[PDB]
């Protein structure tokens, strides 16, 4: 049972705008993202702003901090730069930029390099530097998903873009997954065996088809930390709620369905915090379909 806990907004604006959320590396503190382009910290508990920071002139989309503390990606809308990293340590500050790359990711095991994704290509940057290291797309290859996200494996050896699996060291293309859909690209599974690409569970090592799971059609997914739940939303086919207004819990370890929570509001963001204790949920109270952007953070005890 997903248990209320605590809601709050963007404190004492007319609109509340908050557009994406994560857990700080601080109990009881979440960051979160505004369709202005700011960061905002937030007790969870008490629902008050603790600070405030200008990231982009733009609607945060997406937002990631570093397990360390020391480093956030953010990605925007339609501002130049698309996303950002930005330094945490004594003064916030931007770190470096990434200027056509509309979504971006940490690697996983050390979190030393982004990866960016510009449609249907992959660029791989150095965080110390900057520095594009990589550009990955390959022409005959291609699934060209409408919305893809490249994204790392939990050992940073693979990629996965457009549905193809890249060996990074090598730079090259090892295995093209058959396309089953127009507009999901992906994701790996934390245990390093599976690949998740919409309804589609494949083995990493062999390539076979291991299962379908049809209720992951059209879906963003996310873990828990500890790799127990998969969380699901479906797509919806200024900024637009990304997804409806319901999200899906599956056990991480057989695939099998366990909730399906409808909220009756649209939502924008999900997170859990480390400790997997909690759920955050961003979700507008009103709906764009009548130009209302007026979202909450609502906080859920898992059960
Ligand atoms: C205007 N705009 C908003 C988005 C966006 N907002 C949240 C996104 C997003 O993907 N959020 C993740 C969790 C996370 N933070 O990684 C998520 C996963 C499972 C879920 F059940 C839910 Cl509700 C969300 C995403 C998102 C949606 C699609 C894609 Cl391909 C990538 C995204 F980051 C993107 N554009």
């Amino acid at each position: 049972a997903f248990r209320p806990i605590s809601v709050f907004r963007e404190a004492n604006e007319d609109e509340s705008g908050f557009t994406c959320c994560a857990f700080s590396a601080r109990e009881r503190f979440l960051m979160l993202g505004t369709c202005t382009g700011q960061l905002k910290l937030y007790n969870v508990f008490s629902g008050q702003e603790e600070a405030s920071y200008n990231c982009h002139n733009s609607a945060i989309t997406h937002l990631e901090p570093s397990r360390d503390g020391s480093l956030l990606l953010t990605s925007a809308t339609w501002s130049q730069p698309l996303s950002a990293l930005w330094g945490m340590k004594s003064v916030f500050d931007m770190k470096h930029s990434f200027t056509e790359d509309h979504y971006v990711e940490f690697s996983k095991h050390s979190q030393d390099r982004v990866i960016g994704t510009k449609g249907d290509i992959a660029h791989i940057y150095d965080i110390q530097t900057g520095n594009k290291l990589l550009t990955l797309f390959n022409p005959d290859l291609a699934n060209n998903y409408k919305r893809n996200c490249a994204t790392f494996n939990p050992t940073d050896d693979l990629v996965l873009n457009d549905g193809v699996l890249w060996d990074v060291r090598s730079a090259q293309a090892i295995h093209k997954f058959d396309k089953f859909n127009m507009n999901i690209s992906g994701v790996f599974h934390p245990n390093g065996l599976e690949v998740i690409i919409n309804t589609e569970i494949w083995d990493l090592r062999t390539f076979h088809l291991l299962h379908t799971v049809p209720a992951l059609d059209q879906c963003r997914v996310v873990f828990n930390h500890t790799g127990t739940v998969m969380y699901g939303a479906m797509l919806q086919a200024r900024m637009k709620s990304p997804f409806g207004s319901s999200f899906r819990t599956f056990n991480a370890t057989d695939y099998k369905p366990i909730a399906t929570i409808d909220v009756k509001r649209n939502i924008f963001d999900l997170c859990t915090d480390t400790k997997d204790c909690y759920l955050a949920v961003i979700e507008n109270q009103g709906s764009m379909d009548a130009l209302n952007m007026d979202t909450v953070c609502r906080l859920y005890e898992v059960g």
